[PDB]
């Protein structure tokens, strides 16, 4: 469904990554469930909000631990909605709001 809102991120689940990859994120040792932001597409809603290596732990105050968990929530929204995101930027536990202003109509 291309009309679904798009953030413009690629992801990896923490539970799927080797120990050495997780150590490079410099997140607290008690953060074991989450989604690493692997890349951000220019001009998409995540740009200027999230950053590469952020580790998302909640969306809309609901815990997420895999790319599919985030997709389930993101796709329950419509364009024009906003989401909250809780994430670790290194040791910093942060929250941000992102307005879902794009669809995937121009992505393939
Ligand atoms: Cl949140």
């Amino acid at each position: 469904q291309v009309e679904r809102p798009a953030l413009g991120i690629s992801m990896a689940g923490l539970s799927n990554l080797p120990s050495d990859v997780i150590s490079k994120l410099k997140i607290p040792s008690n953060v074991t469930n989450g989604i690493v932001v692997a890349s951000i597409q220019s001009g998409m809603p995540a740009q200027g909000k999230l950053k590469k290596y952020d580790v998302i732990t909640k969306v809309d105050d609901k815990e997420v631990a895999s790319p599919s968990d985030l997709q389930s929530l993101l796709y329950g929204h419509q364009v024009g909605d906003s989401i909250t995101v809780t994430f670790y930027r290194g040791e910093n536990k942060q929250t941000i709001t992102i307005k879902l202003t794009k669809t995937s109509k121009d992505l393939a």
